[PDB]
């Protein structure tokens, strides 16, 4: 086909009930999930291409950057608490990976400040537990596929996207293939 599993995709001999329908992780330590955010906007290509009906979620995860990457798993509850994920994962990207001025949980948290978000508000979210199960859930999605890389994505928890095989000589028409399958495995 076309389409082959083992070739743009594989499926989980492990599927996971109850899965959100497409499930991305990424880590703001991870060099792709830089490039898939900032040069290539995987998740913003995807979701203009997804039926009605169908949402979508992104989770940080713990295992790059040791005790930082936890910090940073909690920052992401916040942004997602708070509905600020748009304004933060530029300049969390870069503050970790291009100018590398975060070095500490006071370093995120100043990326929050800049954006606006009132310091009060950041430090009572941090603190929350509506924020605690945020982060559990980000570890038990993470968790149910046995995650050891990143950039993922997962579909309806059955599917994996591959993007290691697919043309990357034109970065547009990769992500084009890369959201046209994630769309065939959303119809699936």
């Amino acid at each position: 086909a076309q389409y082959e599993d083992g070739k743009q995709y594989t499926t989980l001999e492990k599927p996971v009930a109850g899965a959100p329908q497409v499930l991305e992780f990424f880590s703001f330590f991870c060099p792709h999930c830089y490039q898939f955010e900032e040069v290539l906007h995987i998740s913003d290509n995807v979701k203009k291409k997804l039926p009605e009906g169908v949402k979508m979620t992104k989770y940080h995860v713990n295992f790059m950057g040791g005790d930082l990457g936890k910090d940073l798993t909690q920052a992401w509850a916040v942004a997602m608490a708070l509905g600020v994920e748009d304004k933060v994962t530029v300049p969390l990207f870069e503050g970790v990976q291009k100018t590398q001025t975060i070095r500490s949980a006071s370093d995120i948290r100043d990326v929050f400040i800049n954006a606006g978000i009132k310091g009060e508000e950041y430090d009572a979210a941090w603190n929350s537990f509506v924020v605690k199960s945020l982060v559990a859930q980000q570890e038990k999605a993470a968790a149910d596929v046995q995650l050891r890389g990143v950039p993922a994505m997962f579909v309806n928890g059955k599917y994996q996207l591959n993007p290691q095989g697919m043309d990357t000589s034109n970065m547009d028409v990769f992500v084009q293939q890369y959201a046209d399958t994630v769309k065939y495995l959303s119809e699936k």
